[PDB]
């Protein structure tokens, strides 16, 4: 019990192995490359811990995911399996067995956005007080794949020569379509768009107005 390391010595050296974390390099919608340089490398060094987590409410210093780099010779690594279009917080520290060095500076990097992988929810078409009001709610946050920049509304007549398109910003959840040609069934679909493009369209809601401008149900047609 007399020929091991001096923990005070190991802790000091490890603490002095200053890990300088560079600006992360975003590789894809689900991966980010981290790179670092170490000044005054410790003579006790097993590797590095890369701590990372998405933006959002968290529970402090214990609330991180950990990617363990098990060799001191590496100066970079790819963090895979990340949420799409999400801002990440990243830091790194050297370690040697049970001992850990000091955390690097904190860095932030956002994975690449993709088009939303789910449609807007609750798409509804209503007579507006020959105009209709189209209303919806955003796709589930976890399907958005980034910040929603706008919503695209398509209003397509059964006779496709009749069509109307509308764009509203990402904080707008309804839009008025002023005029529909009476007697024509229109299909209404909405898609959310991030910076990476338009996502999946909602399955169509149908509406047809009579000459008075009032909705005629499918049931009422066959009459």
């Amino acid at each position: 019990t007399s020929q091991g390391v001096d923990h005070k010595q190991v802790q000091r050296e490890l603490g002095n192995a200053v890990l300088h974390l560079h600006n992360p390099t975003v590789l894809s919608s689900s991966s980010i490359e981290v790179h670092w340089t170490v000044d005054q490398q410790s003579q006790y060094i097993q590797g590095y811990k890369i701590l990372y987590r998405p933006s959002g409410a968290n529970h402090g210093e214990s609330d991180w995911l950990v990617f363990e780099v098990r060799t001191p010779a590496k100066n970079s690594v790819v963090i895979p399996d990340l949420r799409k279009g999400v801002n990440y917080e990243i830091k790194a520290r050297p370690f040697f067995n049970e001992f850990q060095g000091a955390d690097s500076e904190i860095k932030f990097a956002k994975t690449l956005e993709e088009a939303p992988s789910a449609p807007p929810q609750g798409v509804t078409v209503s007579k507006n007080d020959t105009a209709i009001l189209v209303s919806w709610q955003p796709p589930p946050e976890d399907t958005q794949n980034g910040m929603v920049q706008e919503y695209k509304v398509w209003c397509l007549g059964n006779e496709t020569r009749y069509h109307i398109n509308k764009t509203v910003d990402g904080s707008t959840f309804s839009v008025v379509i002023p005029f529909l040609v009476p007697g024509i069934r229109y299909s209404v679909e909405v898609a959310a768009s991030t910076g990476a493009g338009s996502g999946v369209k909602s399955e169509p809601q149908f509406i047809q107005l009579d000459a008075h401008g009032n909705p005629v149900s499918p049931e009422d047609r066959v009459s």
